[PDB]
């Protein structure tokens, strides 16, 4: 493939960042400095990707080009994100204006914290991956650039908070999802 | 006397920031990058200061070497520090303990600022004068160090938010002390 084995490994760390990754194509181009390839390029390493998970599960790995990549590793991170791709729209639109429907707990970041923002750090994940704080951070739209990541390492919240807390809320995503599930009958 | 109009001037400057300050000349001297002066040559000039406007106003204007000063001006600051000097213990045992003891309105610094927020600002006013945030943020006991003057310019509290903090802090003082005053009939 006309991709480098250190092109394929960085193409690896950022699909494991997001879910339906075969529709987010330029958002793991941008995430893994790959910004230049063609997108007939991006697509036959995704799906490469993709089919090699599928050949592997149907722990098991399998080979792009010189690179070992682990299948279960991949897939672990595929299913922590499936209550996030089932609940932001995938409409540009609509999914700027997200909320979280459900109540969320006090996030002791030791400053104003809310239903928006909680919001806008999930619209952030979905757009530029889970654990791209600084890219969300740099989101001139979301509206968290002066909120997290402070200069100070000692004030709140840094990355291990805004991991806990987004692990926190898309836990609470798969509890949502479930209940709705269960109310509505439909499956 | 054994001082440079440019040394008189910062003295002046730094006097203006607390009450009592005669009782108050190293912390004066510290402010004024003055540290090198004699206890004698600090206490001369700090005379010089005191009687001077006691003179002029028993707007007027004296001097100090070649330094005009404004006793009107020096006079108004000192005013304004009244509530803090007559609030705030001259113990220092009993400073570090100090708590405002009435209520006080939610500042709105977009972060959690609470009644020993307000307290340790006072407290720090009083030890390193008035507008001496970056000396009060500087401070290791006052724990307002990762609080106040965020590196980042749109996060509060800056130097605005700090200086009207203070000054709404500064008039409850005044209106409990007066409210005090009136309930213990004690002049």
């Amino acid at each position: 493939k006309g991709f480098s084995d250190a092109e394929i490994r960085r193409f690896i760390k950022s699909y494991k960042k997001f879910g339906g990754p075969l529709e987010r194509l330029d958002a793991i181009a941008r995430d893994a400095e790959l910004v230049d390839k063609s997108e007939t390029d991006l697509r036959r390493l995704g799906e490469l990707v993709h089919n090699g998970c599928i050949k592997a599960l149907k722990g098991p790995t399998f080979r792009i080009s010189g690179v070992q990549v682990n299948a279960k590793l991949v897939i672990s991170h595929e299913e922590e994100l499936i209550p996030l791709h089932k609940s932001i729209p995938s409409d540009p639109e609509e999914r700027k204006q997200y909320t979280i429907p459900c109540h969320t707990k006090a996030a002791h970041f030791d400053i104003d914290w809310g239903k928006e923002d909680d919001s806008n750090l999930l619209i952030g994940i979905y757009e530029y991956g889970y654990g791209s704080w600084e890219m969300i951070k740099m989101d001139p739209d979301l509206s968290l650039t002066h909120k997290i990541l402070p200069d100070d390492p000692d004030k709140k919240p840094q990355a291990k908070q805004l991991q806990t807390r987004a692990d926190y809320l898309i836990k609470l995503l798969s509890r949502d999802l479930a209940k709705k599930e269960a109310l509505s009958g439909a499956g």
